[PDB]
């Protein structure tokens, strides 16, 4: 009961685009909880088994913490989602734009 919209690669800030590097890279990654299971307990992403997402920071830059964004990825290739507002609403990155 809410629908996920898409946000273009270009579109995305610089940190998610470092934070998608090192995801396709398997690391260096800067926290604990980076690579760790998303359990999309909220239901906003589509249902699938327990294991299918992955979550990781993307760094806001000038937070003295791990601040709220985010980006999940699915057990598809190139599915990924980003969320500035720790998970309250996501968005489908389009790697095409």
């Amino acid at each position: 009961v809410k629908a996920v919209g898409r946000v273009c690669y270009s579109a995305l800030p610089s940190q998610a685009h470092d934070t998608l590097d090192l995801i396709d890279e398997g690391g260096p990654f800067p926290y604990s909880q980076d690579g760790v299971v998303f359990q999309n307990r909220e239901g906003l992403l589509p249902a699938h088994s327990t294991g299918y997402y992955h979550e990781y920071t993307v760094i806001t830059p000038g937070s003295p913490t791990r601040g709220a964004r985010r980006i999940i990825t699915g057990q598809q290739w190139q599915e990924d989602y980003y969320t500035a507002d720790h998970y309250a609403s996501f968005r489908r990155v389009d790697f095409a734009c």
